[PDB]
């Protein structure tokens, strides 16, 4: 479409748009569900404002908390995309147990994507699955109507070969690649965002307002005051639109429901060719990354 390079729909068939992360919830004990209101209410509040859709993961602890909101929601199930994860390091015994404790604690029979949460893993973390073997399962449970569509995160391009080369058919290609992405880090691993958009693979980022969330500033801070002063939005609208225009889906992760508002609010403004430009030269510049930088160091 003219949203994305790679694009997708629920299953009432509208395009999917900009998602509602549930962030990581810090949890004592791992076992039980100890299910945060201020969680359920913000996603409640969230789809309530217009969000139809929901990223989670096996890690953030955050998967009965989406399962209430979507039980109290108005929303049907079937305008809402719900995104979950598999984490490999691993909770569950096997991809296909974190599937079914997906649907279980999501309180749904079918998940839209389903991302395998990082190739970072061995073995011994997963209980007998090799990365291409974790896909082999997500394959499976595509196959059984369980998960819509199949992807991961954190991928590089020779993680994502590995994939292709473990699917039966084209059809069980990967299609998502959620990385982390900001001005600071617009290739999370070599080359990854143009890669992943000629390969059909829609780039997703996480962490996309980092450089709000970073202690110190540089010039891009004055640039997005600027351009938020500009277009009457505040910097996290434009680093979402920016995000938006290089072709890649946002996960924000608001709190507020003037932060959920805004998330939903790009539509009615654009940044200029020179202004894009102006925050990818600034962001290279002032190269920043949050996550994973032993596993990045030489990819």
């Amino acid at each position: 479409s003219n949203l994305l390079p790679k694009t997708f729909r629920t299953k009432s068939g509208k395009e999917i748009s900009i998602a509602l992360g549930t962030g990581t919830k810090w949890k004592q004990a791992q076992t039980i569900n100890d299910v945060s209101t201020e969680l359920v209410d913000n996603i409640l509040l969230g789809l309530k404002l217009g969000f139809r859709h929901i990223d989670t993961a096996e890690a953030y602890n955050t998967q009965k908390e989406v399962g209430e909101a979507l039980k109290r929601t108005d929303v049907p199930r079937e305008d809402i995309w719900v995104t979950t994860k598999y984490s490999p390091g691993a909770y569950s015994k096997s991809p296909s147990d974190s599937i079914d404790k997906a649907l279980a604690q999501l309180g749904v029979d079918y998940v839209d994507l389903f991302l395998i949460h990082s190739p970072f893993f061995t073995t011994e973390q997963t209980h007998g699955y090799t990365l291409e073997q974790a896909w082999e399962a997500l394959v499976e449970a595509k196959k059984a109507g369980k998960v819509r569509e199949i992807g991961i995160s954190n991928a590089a391009i020779p993680h994502l070969e590995k994939l292709f080369a473990a699917s039966p058919s084209p059809e069980y290609y990967p299609v998502v690649n959620q990385i982390e992405f900001h001005p600071f880090l617009q290739n999370q691993s070599k080359n990854i965002v143009r890669f992943c958009q000629e390969h059909g693979i829609l780039v997703e980022a996480f962490s996309p307002l980092a450089p709000l969330a970073r202690v110190e500033t540089n010039a891009l801070a004055e640039t997005l005051k600027r351009l938020a002063e500009k277009y009457k939005k505040t910097e996290a609208q434009v680093l979402l639109r920016y995000t938006l225009q290089r072709g890649i889906l946002p996960v924000t992760t608001s709190s507020k429901e003037s932060r959920l508002k805004e998330s939903l609010n790009l539509f009615d403004f654009e940044l200029t060719d020179e202004e894009v430009n102006e925050i990818n030269k600034i962001g290279d510049a002032n190269p920043y990354r949050a996550f994973f930088h032993e596993q990045f160091k030489d990819l």
